[PDB]
DNA sequence: CCGACGGCGCATAGC
DNA sequence: GCTCATGCGC
DNA sequence: GTCGG
């Protein structure tokens, strides 16, 4: 369905949602909020009323109040109203930065801090996550396009295969359901010698050679299994540079590893629909493991998968390849 | 009526 | 010095 | 805010 159909509806919820999950600090509203305005995004025709968007599950009694205020009025008043308030209006805004949560906006405009300019005036004030979210606000917002996805993928797998052949390296999310643009990287990484019952720089390792070769350029974050950081591809002599861009990189027990690949492709639905499914033939899938219910819901031990397909298999499911898994 | 709405790795008050 | 609740992002 | 036990 295209915007010109509910978009108005929905652009409204979504600015709903943002402000209970960072001023009003509801993120359960915001959720409802999001809810509903993804169901709405999917209804294929020009809703007409309030009642009529009511059917859709998510949306309530007030969410269809508000749609028949939009309607007959083109506009909200209580939207209108926090987008004029210079204090909410800021909160919302710093939350934009990566590392600045609901709180950290509130104290900052608390102390009159409401401006990336005046952030900037005080990097004192930020952490080092806040620091590289401000350093890098207006790319960490541009989408990344599959060709770049691939040349990042290049040099994902060939630094990894580099520090060790044996490191098995899968580039998930919407990029591995084939999509057209990103708006990160994540990278799931294992090992034969890191298991559940098994060293602690099989992470570091790969991370320096990403630093090594000047991919990875900043770090957000970085323990024993998972990093998250910044990454830039290289330019060519005269070109302009390419958007520095968000990479996550988490170190999977091999055994794990397939579960952990099915979750991070998704789709989020797709997830959903799979373990619903699952349960009904008597297995409990998680982001770790698939394990059996007893008959009395008791679960058993975590079953061995060393494909995606062995999960789809137990569920006696047909194999569904990523660009099938919208659902 | 009223609880659940995801859970966890990593960075950053209280004893 | 330590443990750990809270914030944050995903 | 919405759903459902
Ligand atoms: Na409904
Ligand atoms: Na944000
Ligand atoms: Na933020
Ligand atoms: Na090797």
């Amino acid at each position: 369905p295209q915007e010109t159909l509910n978009g108005g509806i929905t652009d409204m919820l979504t600015e709903l949602a943002n402000f209970e999950k960072n001023v009003s600090q509801a993120i359960h509203k915001y959720n409802a909020y999001r809810k509903a305005a993804s169901v709405i995004a999917k209804y294929p025709h020009k809703i007409k009323s309030g009642a009529e968007a009511k059917k859709l599950p998510g949306v309530g009694t007030k969410i269809a109040e508000k749609i028949d205020e939009f309607l007959a009025t083109g506009k909200l008043r209580k939207l209108e109203k926090i987008r004029q308030d210079d204090t909410s209006s800021s909160i919302n805004f710093l939350t934009r930065v990566s590392g600045i949560g609901p709180s950290a906006a509130r104290k900052f405009v608390d102390e009159g801090i409401k401006t990336l300019e005046d952030l900037r005036k005080n990097e004192d004030k930020l952490n080092h996550h806040q620091r590289i979210g401000l350093k890098y606000f207006g790319d960490f917002e541009k989408r990344i396009p599959r060709e770049e996805m691939l040349q990042m993928q290049d040099i994902v797998l060939n630094e990894v295969k580099k520090v060790d052949s044996e490191y098995i390296a899968t580039v998930c999310g919407s990029f591995r359901r084939g999509a057209e643009s990103s708006g990160d990287m994540d990278v799931l990484l294992t090992h034969p010698s890191f298991t559940s019952e098994s060293q602690p720089k099989l992470l570091h390792q790969v991370v320096e050679q990403l630093q090594k070769v000047h991919f990875i350029t900043d770090t957000l974050s970085k323990g024993e299994t998972k990093f998250m950081g910044v990454c830039q591809l290289p330019s060519k002599n005269d070109e302009k540079e390419y958007p520095h861009r968000r990479i996550d990189i988490r170190l999977i027990p091999k055994d794990q590893y397939y579960c952990g690949v099915l979750y991070f492709t998704g789709s989020d639905i797709f997830n959903k629909n799979m373990r619903a499914h699952a349960l009904e033939k008597g297995f409990t899938i998680n982001e770790y493991t698939i394990r059996p219910l007893g008959v009395t819901g008791v679960a058993g031990e975590p079953l061995p998968v060393d494909s995606e397909k062995d999960i789809f298999d137990y569920i006696q499911w047909k194999y569904r390849e990523p660009k099938d898994r919208s659902e």
